[PDB]
């Protein structure tokens, strides 16, 4: 009693429950009649927080009891590996537990239906580079960087109106993002007050602090000073003293401290030609050692060589209409910051959202200079093939191969079931032209019926499509396997 | 009580319970290695019946609020025109239900779902397209007669060892109840004697009945008489008809009795009123009232009527009969638990042979038609469109229980046996099936297993064609009062 | 529960319920992809019966409580006169309910609302004109015969793949009823019992307007033609009218928009895409262009050949408008002591 | 039973709910006859406040869990731009799923039926910049800067009855705020007694060449007046005495915004209702026009025009289903300046009246109406988790 019992049944069911709740809600976001959710909460939660992105809402907050958080978490490995796009993964292997109801049927031990999964490793070989796919991401690329999937994972969102320019800008920011260094401290930050570009872009790092109006405009070979530790009237002007004399030697020309700054010092910077900041973020400062080289924040001796600081550009400019400060041209080159100002129309705020995306749709792309043909177009052409395959196997082999094979007809429909038309004409119509053998062809929502997907703009990461295959497979089958979920009573 | 409301999910789901209850307990009745079965019930009924034959116990009873009875009805329709061989049509029209909850998630139009029905007609020729059976059976048949299919229908039976030798003997039964004469005046009983043959073919209907030990041996140009009323004037116009027998329903008066031995003329007492009624069919009939009934009122067919000892006891046969329409087997055996279940077979057989003369068509058995079935319908799921396809597809994995099922009964292992079966019914072997004594695959021809072409039909359209109402109905059967 | 005796807002209630009741089963019946339907019950009824007509199986039986079954009873004078096309009375009858519940919220005499129906005459006289109304027949006639409104009363029916054959069929049957007489054996495939009768009066229906067809020499292009453009005229004429007359006149128009959302559903369709090119082809000025099914857009019902009654058209307005009319003036059906 | 639990029909009808709570409260609100309601709450709230203005209480008050507050504050931003007029875009809005019962039956998509907002936009723009025009106005402007748009305003504020001459007064503070820099700097104070005029102008700022206390009626304030500059000016209302009266300090807000959106447009429309059947009559052939996505979408747009005439008729207390019909057929004749005259009981000539809407309360409020509507109908349920 109440140590965690399921039987037999049951205890399957628990995870038949988890995929199919998670697959309805998830669904509404896919394609370009995608949907925003807003989720509020109170406490240490400000506001309602919208995520159109169902991977950054899932594993944010673990809801309820039922087994799934750990295979939501396991589709962030997959999100650095390439992300998003739309969510999909999770989709396909929700809907492989609705065949696993006719696995009672056999009667049989379900372990040589794993086997399936054999086939399933096997069937990814299958599921991929079976017909059609884009090929060749060069490098930088003057037109294909951006106006293809990343206006395809805008489409989910309604922010496309105006957005699907500010999903273009992204692709400008991965380009310098290359080189030697994987993605890293790359910071952007939504801004309140419009403009028609909806964002403009900074070659350094932003941060929204000044010391005070007086102090000098510019800094030119800028040398930067972060301090762990904040800043009879003869007595002060030697704090004053210490502060000017180890500074002049260096030549200092900023100062940035988390904590709260002396007004004495303040002074003395703007007649020297150095600019201070007062009360600076620490993830900005953390961020910046990245960047500059970094130094160890210690007491006044903290100047000279205990220090490094980098020297391109540092200022303060008008920015929308909020007054911060660029930091650039650091000689590692390791990580840089995105800049965006936005319309503000309860649709910006969503762009911070959107381009959290940007990071992860772009950067495969780039290193995988492979896709697949968005709209459903690859699921067909899968599913033709797969159903023959079934009969090819032996016979143990057949059983769960064809079972895979069935599933990939719903997709079309679901993608059919949103667009307005009822899914019976489509299908037929759909089959008709994917086994034709133009893999361009597709599913047009717009159109009510097929048209050709290329023309669309509409495309899929090749990574989503091929690691969803083995992942998924593999993923259903340690559930199937395993007969009773196991809660470890109370403690 | 009125009309039963119930409406959408609710609706179809007592539809749904229906279905898969009655299929658990015909699943080990199929095959050689079916299983015999007993029921106990209350009120109107004494101690226990075992029926191997579903159908049988299906009819007799009615037992709950749930819909089924009216499906069931059906399969005696499915019986007049072959219905039986094995019992599998119940099994398949259940497997349909299954799919409906898979409809609830397509969500738009179940009706639209119902064309699936209109591809019921492709099943039709799909179901049995794969390959070729038989295509003779010209009528009546020399040699082509048995001697497959209906030891098929007894395999399943206990009685096979000397069985076979009576089931061949009922093909005769049916050839001479081809036509439209109804299914009507079939007779059939057992005995005490013992021989190799286990059985006997009259040409007539059987009684057992005698006037008594005076009376003439056999009667001529026969005249025959039946009188509702009880004979508790009659030879002066008995004379007139010539009056060879009298058949009286009921208690006979002496007093006659002496009178017909003298006149010629072999009477029966306390003949049942069941061979009487199909008895007026066969003669022509006549009208029973009061003495009044002989001459013209009453007809009398006139070939020759003899009471002839079987072998261990005396039986009387009528023969000729003019009108046609009416004819009667009678059998004896061994004397085993064996010889009383060749009663159990001979309803069986009857009605498997009938239809095996007017089918033209015949399919393999053991699980053959099914796999192969399997196979054919799983790519068109693909061809056909989307919704419609929907429903087809999910069909065809549904013939793949039955191959399950028969090795299963076998002691076999069912696991092994359904990868090794697709790849020989894949291959394009037609006769290749289901050999539960090999526990693998083999040659279902040699064993001599086929099932009736209709049987196989009437199985899937009732699964199918009727199924459109099924969603349609809502408010489905009850009792029939008083 | 503890005896029932409902007043003004509930009262109103159980008129209003019986009518979304009925709707719901025999809103399916109308428009080319429709239900069959089969029922089963107790007490000397002996299996399922199948009947497509909506009216014939609501004379059959009074299955409960709520007030109904008198409603029912008339569509069969209907019947008598002029009878089906598609059974469109009872739900538009009970469609003109469902408004009503603007009405607590308008709370300004309901009474008032009621002498639209008397206004209603100027409606029905409005749906003449509107009516979309064809040339030929030309007597006997070698092929406008049928492949028509027989096929649009059919159509709702599943069997329309096989039967819409043998709708064909029936005006063959009319042609031979003309000639100095007024108003054969044909052969039916059905179930079985009493039930089976209810064919008898179901299918009364389908062989009186086929004869309307050669002794009316008017008839109306079919598949939604008439409905379209009727709607467009309407709208002004709640604007042609003194305000009293417009209420009843704009309310009434708006109606008919809804039978061209359900001929395009049943189609395999989007319903509403349908519904914008429709509106375009009526408002231009041909006559012919109507509603194609197949197509799932719109076409010219003349070369589909399909058209309706001009006096099935006729006597549905004027039907409509007096059978309403009744229930808004008449009490909730109870009193006068003894029970 | 006792949980909060949503899915399929319910996670829809939280809301449909929100919507059918608050447009009982509004509807009273609008027109001439328009009426101001009370509201109590003990918990930090020091007694009953009372606003006419809907904008103001929706604003102030977050009393429950379910979706509405969100809606609440579109509304403001609307009123930046413009605002006011009559309290209706919000039971437009409320209105809109009033249908989704028939959504239900629609059998289908309703997203596909989303796209009604976008279709929105093509219908709700073709009325506002294309109706008959008031072709007068060029600058400052002696008759004709008023008795139009302010006398609609208050027209759902009961105190029209003197309070119309206070309305007029509002544009003379206009046109000396226009020019060459910025918009406010203006003060409004009512004072508690009687007088015909009920409102008088200041030369300078009013605080509670020349510097002195003089006393209005009742309460002793000091009056800043005679500046040299010119530039700045102050306005002090009076009023007859009651919750209507408070009602000042929200409506002359209101009022500067309005006021100054209607100098540099150049641009209006007819008041009264005038402007929405016009548009009514345009809107029901365009879902057809447009190709077929398009139409379910446009169609159930144009509907929600209908309830406007009914509401400023029904306040009247004149019977709401004859104005309706009478209404349309004097818009489809082609006399735009003919609308809704509540004191007729009828319809009659908008112009001879005077009344006219500013050209920016119609473009705000349809142009955001879509996107903004189009967003919530985006998201369903809201989920939350409910801490601290």
């Amino acid at each position: 009693a109440g140590a965690d019992e399921e039987r037999a049944e049951t205890a399957r069911l628990s995870s038949f429950i988890g995929a199919i709740a998670i697959g309805d809600l998830v669904k509404s976001t896919l394609g370009p009649k995608g949907m925003d959710k807003i989720l509020l909460s109170s406490g240490r939660d400000a506001s309602l927080m919208v995520t159109n992105d169902g991977a950054t809402i899932l594993k944010n907050i673990g809801v309820d009891n039922p087994a799934a958080k750990v295979l939501v978490d396991m589709s962030r490995v997959q999100d650095d590996e390439v992300g998003d796009g739309t969510t999909s993964v999770t989709v396909l292997a929700a809907e492989l537990l609705r065949e696993a109801e006719s696995l009672i049927a056999k009667k049989i031990h379900p372990q040589t239906i794993i086997a399936g999964w054999r086939e399933a490793t096997k069937a990814a070989r299958q599921a991929l580079l079976n017909s059609a796919v884009d090929h060749g991401s060069d490098e930088v690329k003057f037109r294909q960087d951006l106006m293809n999937i990343a206006g395809t994972t805008l489409s989910s969102k309604l922010l496309t109106h105006h957005k699907d320019h500010f999903t273009k800008l992204a692709v400008e920011a991965v380009l310098r993002l290359k080189g030697s260094g994987n993605l890293e401290a790359i910071h952007v930050i939504k801004k309140l007050g419009g403009s028609l570009a909806d964002s403009y872009l900074d070659e350094g790092f932003l941060l929204d602090k000044k010391i005070g109006v007086n102090q000098p405009k510019r800094i030119e070979n800028a040398k930067i000073l972060i301090a762990n530790t904040g800043m009879i009237e003869h007595a002060e002007k030697e704090k004053m003293k210490e502060k000017v004399e180890r500074i002049l030697k260096h030549g200092i020309n900023c100062f940035i401290n988390r904590q709260l700054i002396y007004n004495y010092p303040e002074q003395l910077f703007g007649a020297a030609g150095v600019m201070a900041i007062e009360h600076a973020d620490f993830v900005g400062v953390e961020r910046l050692a990245l960047v500059t080289g970094g130094e160890i924040a210690s007491t006044f001796d903290h100047p000279e060589l205990v220090k490094l600081g980098s020297c391109k550009l540092i200022e303060e400019v008008m920015i929308g209409e909020d007054k911060l400060i660029h930091f650039s041209g650091v000689a590692l080159g390791e990580a840089c910051t995105i800049v965006l100002r936005g319309a503000t129309q309860q649709i910006l705020d969503e762009a911070e959202r959107s381009l959290h995306d940007a990071l992860c749709v772009l950067a495969q792309t780039v290193k995988d200079s492979r896709t697949v043909y968005g709209g459903g177009c690859s699921e067909m052409l899968m599913a033709h093939a797969v159903t023959q395959l079934a009969s090819r196997t032996p016979g143990k082999e057949a059983v769960a191969m064809e079972s895979y094979a069935k599933a990939l007809r719903m997709l079309p429909t679901i993608i059919a079931d949103n667009a307005g038309y009822d899914s019976a004409d489509l299908v037929a119509q759909l089959r008709a032209a994917h086994s034709e053998g133009k893999t361009t062809a597709g599913l047009d929502m717009k159109e009510g019926t097929i048209g050709d997907m290329s023309v669309l703009g509409i495309t899929e990461s090749f990574q989503v499509k091929r690691q969803v295959l083995l992942s998924a497979a593999e993923a259903a089958e340690v559930i199937l396997r395993v007969d009773n979920i196991i809660k470890a009573a109370p403690r």
